[PDB]
C-alpha cells in the first residue's frame, strides 16, 4: 500500500475537510484519536493526510475519506 503524496510504502492518503478546519488542527485531532500520521498537504478544497492502511479513523464532526486522486495541492508535502 503506497502514499499518493510521497509514494511511500505503507500509507493510505486520505482527504480531510471540515468547518473551521486547518492543518495543525487536523493533525492534533488525528493524534487525539490514537492514529499514526504520515505526510500531510493542504489542497484547494481541503487537506490530504496519510493514514495507516490498517487504521480505521472516526473523528466526531470531521469527514475523512481515502483519496482516489490528489488534485489541486497548495503546498509541497512534508512532515
Ligand atoms: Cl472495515
Amino acid at each position: 500500500e503506497r502514499s499518493l503524496l510521497t509514494g511511500e510504502e505503507g500509507w493510505r492518503t486520505y482527504k480531510a475537510t471540515g468547518p473551521r478546519l486547518s492543518l495543525p488542527r487536523l493533525v492534533a485531532l488525528l493524534k487525539g484519536q490514537g492514529l499514526e500520521v504520515g505526510a500531510v498537504a493542504e489542497a484547494e478544497g481541503g487537506f490530504y493526510v496519510d493514514l495507516r492502511p490498517e487504521a480505521r479513523p472516526e473523528v466526531a464532526g470531521l469527514r475523512l475519506e481515502p483519496a482516489r486522486r490528489v488534485e489541486g495541492l497548495l503546498e509541497i508535502p512534508s512532515r
